């Protein structure tokens, strides 16, 4: 038991959504990759479910690219593990840097923007 059957503690809602970049350009992206970060991530802990979103950051007409790729994890403690790793991970001859994404906004589908601006 646990002191209490239904209720709430003055706990906080940690992120549990990892995102991972600078890990394979846009070319490399096939419907192989998902599934390859999915059984990597297993690790770590329970992937929950992953999104890759990318676009460009340049006004340039070839700009460069960027991918965000993000995993979303069954609790908290786990998805802090991969990011304290992957924080500083060695990709196959290139650098990997893993980030903490915000639950707040990850709530709804604004990846682009945060939360539902007013106007």
């Amino acid at each position: 038991g646990s002191s209490g059957s239904s209720g709430k503690l003055l706990r906080k809602q940690e992120s549990t959504v990892m995102v991972l970049r600078n890990m394979v350009d846009p070319k490399d992206i096939d419907d192989d990759l998902e599934g390859e970060v999915t059984e990597e991530c297993g690790k770590f802990g329970a992937v929950n479910r992953v999104i890759i979103y990318q676009e460009k950051q340049g006004e340039e007409e070839d700009a460069e690219i960027i991918v965000k790729i993000f995993v979303e994890f069954s609790i908290a403690s786990e998805t802090h593990k991969a990011i304290q790793a992957l924080n500083g991970r060695w990709f196959a001859g290139r650098k990997v840097v893993a980030e903490v994404y915000d639950q707040e906004r990850f709530d709804n589908s604004d990846l682009s923007a945060s939360g539902p601006s007013s106007g």
